[PDB]
């Protein structure tokens, strides 16, 4: 038993709610928060300008120096930096980002960062402004990730949708 309510249980491990993934975090302050991060952790807009504005700007100065020791993530990789005030720990997961041209088939090895992870708090990767289909991407997710995953889907239309046409 774990605090995350008001969730739809889709499957064995992935369940899917609409909802704020800043707010969601700020409540059940859960072990693992994804960000849907850029190789560059620059967290502008999105879900991680939204995540790093709730940090009130920690996030990035934490990652500028990640990215000075480390340089850049591999589109489809991770690194697990501090959650701040919003979770315990920030796994910073890299989707494709279509609106760059990037490979969609990354988006499974972008999903596989989670099975590190018994439970985490999620946003569908490359959805968004990463310019994805979030309908498949939440097919890679429930086909990729075995491990214990909150899916928090920030627009309720496109919920509705997610819900309503999922196999
Ligand atoms: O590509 C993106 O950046 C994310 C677009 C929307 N994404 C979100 N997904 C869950 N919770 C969310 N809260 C937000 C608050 C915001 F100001 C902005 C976005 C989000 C957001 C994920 C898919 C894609």
């Amino acid at each position: 038993v774990n605090s995350f309510s008001g969730y739809l249980k889709l499957t064995d491990n992935v369940y899917i709610k609409n909802a704020d993934i800043v707010e969601e975090a700020k409540k059940v302050k859960p072990t693992v928060v994804v960000n849907a991060a850029n190789v560059y952790l620059k967290h502008g807009g999105g879900v991680a300008g939204a995540l790093n504005k709730a940090t009130n700007n920690a996030m990035q100065v934490e990652s500028d120096d990640y990215i000075a020791t480390n340089g850049p993530l591999k589109v489809g990789g991770s690194c697990v930096l501090s959650g701040h005030n919003l979770a315990k720990h920030c796994l910073h997961v890299v989707g494709p980002n279509v609106n760059k041209g990037e490979d969609i088939q990354l988006l499974k090895s972008a999903y596989e960062n989670f099975n590190q992870h018994e439970v985490l708090l999620a946003p569908l990767l490359s959805a968004g402004i990463f310019g994805a289909d979030p309908i498949h991407s939440l097919r890679v997710c429930v086909d990729t990730v075995r491990t214990n995953v909150y899916l928090a889907v920030f627009d309720k239309n496109l919920y509705d949708k997610l819900v309503s046409s999922f196999l």
